[PDB]
């Protein structure tokens, strides 16, 4: 086998029947235990079909963790059983940046024919996944899969777009979280493990702000036209380190150029067709800088596993059975998910 | 004593004589050197009444070095004789910011009525000029003072722009260097210095490429509609690792996002209202971060004044009397200053 | 005022009578609200005549918060009230370092007679102290005076040991600080407050190891001979990423040479002469750098100040009157003070 | 086929016929077009029974590059002719460091019996290698393969030293380099490319200061009891900001103590068993860091690679045959190889 796949432009996914995969030389098939949703793939399947580029059918997830099922031949790093987590942002592994495990910025990929699972490549969203290479795995231990599932891509991408900047957010600090949801309700709980920094929410939602300072948030501010003021109360006037913009909005980015303050940081994280920051003279504080992100890096990955099994994230989820999985993506789509969907197979 | 100043809102600056100033305490009076001329200058005198806010008369230059000339009240640790450069970016020097020397992104400066010589405060192009305070000089020891002037803001705010990139400026990097004026014939010369990039100038004038070449630039390729593409062949498709666009025009910034690497820098140097950066997701790498950055830090200026002093840094300038001010000012307004003008008082 | 002063080589410290000074021009006068005794005090005041340099009488203390009294001609920046913290280590100011707020590593003060107070220059256990610049005043708002002494030395010191690595000490990290005492214990709290590093607390003294406990310390260990083994047990046999050694005694150095990871750290922190590191192949990890770092730089005392305001260092003080101050020092030389020794004047 | 290869315990390697080797799974055979002789070598053959560990017979040679002869099965990235360099420390590819690229410090590879090529596993000084994996191999194109083989350790050891404190190493900075041999006369070379830093070198040998000079060394001092004085003279009295000791004597570290500035750098690089650097109060200057660094990172490797590309290295070599390759070790030990010793099988 059961998956679910997007499968047809503009219709819903549906759950199909499909041949359990063989690992061929060097890949790994897992038996998948937790199937992450995350709203890119929303947008992704709201795409028309002269955008759509991964192909039709697609078996949808690219948050995946799993146990090892069967060894592809050569491969011998792992055994039988091993609880991993997938390494989402699949690169070449040969070029300078894929080389420091930066493989979410590998230029080599496309004209490799490399894509991710989820994303061109065959999901999460399945009883059963292959993962094409031993570097792509990372071990997680006993930690429960439903809550290690979004550590892929909802902890993985606050965690990178957090540790580009992560010498700014000393003591005295003020990072501000917009979108309290699979991404920001992970995204503040990093900011307080690994910074000083006093974490300001951001939500349209009053449930989301609610979740927002359950998970460790030291203020939550209404998103929209007062939110900026409300900000720069809060900070005293000077504004805020960093803004994390995990909407990414044209509305929730000019927000962020109105409150950052000189020499800090804007990363905007959330993905919304068309809206931009504008960055140049009068426009902006001086020296604060603006960098759009990308999924994270194999070590970045290894460390908020870490950061999971030493209890510093609690992550909040919903479960649903892979027969659910369409019914989920609606949900998901609607924005009434608190926090992140989960599919778990059988 | 003879200066240099703006008087009349929409005139050009005039040669007048106002009285030589005696320091106060802690303050320091030197006599004026070298003084620089910087397209900013043109930028202030053109604001209309209603933005023009350093007041009027302002002496000009914000690009100045000297001699010792008096010892205010209670100032030690220089005796009269010594030959200095002025730090140009005044803050308050005891915020957080300040501490770490980092001036130019203090906070507290406008409210506590700190303004820049030149800009604000009176400048350099006079006989004598007073420095507010011991920590806003930098010995320059025996460099020619006509090269040292430039120094000051030519060399600062190129060597701070880099240095906040700089170590992604490693061997196989490229650097882009957009304008070749003052600011940009010091920033090729920086590149060349303190890292192994090979570093392509860009420029609409054949004469300015050639300078270019003069001071170290590996390539260069004529500004345009067709420079995107020149860079990238030059790149092998892969494009440049940082960008330091000191003209800042629309239509560089364009060149700059459509050339700039994954996970690379946009540095946005150069001054033009209106113009600015369009950072956000399909519209700019990924990774690729942006900036405007101003001026540069105390540490700064002394590892520039060192560079000069091991003859890394050419400066090619034209030198001017005091009553050759306002001509010079209309040379640098038509372009046809070859690098720096420098003003010597006799 | 009344001070305490070392006043004879070999002598305890005596509570004198002595004038209230004046500040001349750019000098700031603080009325001090505490003052804070660290262990380096018992080191200095056992120095022989021939190594003695600071000068007698010298009024005692390094660690000094207060409110401004009066200010010299042309001070600006800090209006009369002020609660303000000491920055201790003065530099000249204008070199490279002391530009990047760096006046701990200045090479220059010695040689333009600049010293730090309680340490060539008059210090804060006295009603009133004299500073020389603005520059080397910090606000703390309305932070109580009593933990507000003790960052400047046993807050700011481990604050700098730990930022020269911070990078190093990310999720997964192991830290351990060997000595929970005025140091030891903000290093602890610091460790945890701007990094995921797991943190292994050692000490000689089974209430130092409650008290690490107490302030967030993930395991304690006796220190001695089977401290490394006890280490390398909780590390999975891989060692510590860093070691912050708050004795640094020749046998605690050893321990944290033992212990250290591939590419970790050793930050030699306390000072016991004639005692190192031996850092070459064979007697170390690849990559694993050592450092003896001194005192922090002005931005730091900040960013300490700061984590004190949030609430993010609890110190642990014992309160002592001037009078007093003659029997904390014999309190701190024999290890009775569970925390720091605060003077209030 | 025709190798070098340690035999006997004490006694000097001896060419010698063995078989061609075929690649299994994952692995690639290598044509040998240059192997670097590395005075580790020297030390490893003088190792008694009880401590020599790299197993006997032994085919020498860390430093190698090649042409890809034979892919293994399922090998990717290379094509059969394709040019490459040979990355030495290899590791389990998967730990937190490996994922760096870091491999150079991996913890896993004794455990997992991985040994590097003339270290343990067979070496380069032969017609044919094997590769145990792609990621170990970084493509150098037209280069010179006698000039690129030492790039692989007497490029990439000081290269990391290097690289680690490179951000002390600012304009004004100065930088001590002890011993002028195969990884010295590199070391100067890779300071005066990626740093702005003054370069003094120091040997024993009046012809290796010579050396020193002709690959861009500012200043040459004669080792021993003089040594630290003149530089200290050479430094203003503030000592050297960093010092590459490649000897790592006890009198070497000596002299590295003693001229190191507060708050700067010693990176003790050559191995010479029971000495040290004395890291405590009153032995070292305040904030003066000391390290052991070992070998190099992948990306590194790629960083030299493109410094050579780039024309920035002058690889200083003497060419021996593989029948020459016992004399050449000879000529290593006496110390009469201007620069790297490297043999061109067939
Ligand atoms: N850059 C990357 O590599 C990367 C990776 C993963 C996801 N993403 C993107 O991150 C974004 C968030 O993904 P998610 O899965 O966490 O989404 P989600 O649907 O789980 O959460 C969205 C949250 O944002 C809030 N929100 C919506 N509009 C808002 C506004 N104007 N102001 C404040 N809050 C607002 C919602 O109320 C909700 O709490 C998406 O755009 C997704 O495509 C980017
Ligand atoms: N950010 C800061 O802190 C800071 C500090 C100093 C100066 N500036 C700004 O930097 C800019 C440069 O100042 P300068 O004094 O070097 O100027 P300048 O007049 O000396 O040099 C201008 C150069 O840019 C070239 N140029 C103009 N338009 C171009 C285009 N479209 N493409 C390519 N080249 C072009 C000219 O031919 C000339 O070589 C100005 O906008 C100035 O206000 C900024
Ligand atoms: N590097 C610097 O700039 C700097 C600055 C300030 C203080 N210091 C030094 O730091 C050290 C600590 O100062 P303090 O004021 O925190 O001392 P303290 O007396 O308050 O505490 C000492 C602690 O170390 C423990 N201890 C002693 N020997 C031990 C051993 N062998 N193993 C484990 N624990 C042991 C004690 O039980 C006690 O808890 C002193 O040497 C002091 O001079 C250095
Ligand atoms: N740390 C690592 O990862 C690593 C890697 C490679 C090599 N090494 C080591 O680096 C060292 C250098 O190797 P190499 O192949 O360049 O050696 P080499 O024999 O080619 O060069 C030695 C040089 O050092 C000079 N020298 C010797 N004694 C000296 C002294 N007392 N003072 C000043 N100069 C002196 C010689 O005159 C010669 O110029 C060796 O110990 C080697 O084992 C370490
Ligand atoms: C479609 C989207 C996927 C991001 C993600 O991995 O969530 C992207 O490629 O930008
Ligand atoms: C007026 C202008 C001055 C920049 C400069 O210092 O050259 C600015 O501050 O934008
Ligand atoms: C013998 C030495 C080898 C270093 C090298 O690769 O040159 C070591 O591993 O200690
Ligand atoms: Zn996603
Ligand atoms: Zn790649
Ligand atoms: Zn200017
Ligand atoms: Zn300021
Ligand atoms: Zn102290
Ligand atoms: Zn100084
Ligand atoms: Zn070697
Ligand atoms: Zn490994």
């Amino acid at each position: 086998m059961k998956a679910v796949q997007y499968t047809e432009i503009g219709s819903e996914p549906v759950v199909v029947d499909i041949p359990t995969p063989t690992p061929g030389p060097g890949e790994i098939l897992l038996k998948v235990t937790a199937a992450g949703l995350c709203y890119s793939d929303i947008s992704v399947m709201d795409m028309p079909a002269a955008q759509y580029a991964y192909g039709l059918p697609l078996t949808l997830g690219h948050e995946g963790v799993g146990t090892v099922a069967e060894l592809g031949e050569g491969v011998t790093g792992f055994g039988v059983g091993d609880a991993v987590a997938v390494y989402g942002p699949w690169g070449c592994g040969a070029c300078h940046a894929c080389a420091r495990g930066r493989e979410n910025y590998c230029t080599r990929a496309a004209d490799l024919g490399i894509t991710p699972p989820g994303l061109g490549s065959p999901g999460s969203m399945a009883e059963y996944m292959i993962v094409d290479s031993a570097r792509h795995l990372v071990p997680i231990g006993d930690l429960d899969p439903v809550a290690a599932a979004p550590l892929t891509d909802a902890g993985l991408t606050p965690y990178h777009a957090i540790s580009r900047v992560l010498p700014l957010l000393g003591p005295g600090s003020t990072a501000v979280v917009i979108g309290v949801g699979g991404l920001g309700h992970v995204g503040i709980q990093i900011l307080r493990a690994v910074s000083a920094a006093r974490v300001i929410a951001v939500d349209l939602d009053d449930d989301r702000l609610a979740l927002a300072r359950e998970v460790g948030a030291d203020a939550a501010v209404k998103s929209g036209a007062g939110a900026a003021d409300a900000i720069r109360e809060l900070t005293g006037g000077q504004g805020a380190t960093a803004v994390f913009d995990f909407v990414g909005a044209q509305s929730t980015i000019d927000t962020a150029q109105q409150v950052v303050a000189v020499d800090g940081h804007i990363s905007v994280v959330g993905i919304h067709a068309g809206a931009h920051a504008k960055v140049g003279f009068f426009m902006i504080p001086f020296g604060a800088s603006v960098v759009t992100p990308f999924a994270g890096t194999r070590s970045e990955l290894m460390e908020v596993v870490a950061l999971a099994r030493a209890g510093r994230l609690d992550i909040h989820t919903e479960t649903f059975t892979l027969d659910e999985g369409p019914a989920a993506y609606r949900r998901l789509r609607e924005g009434s998910i608190r926090g992140r969907g989960v599919v778990v197979p059988t």
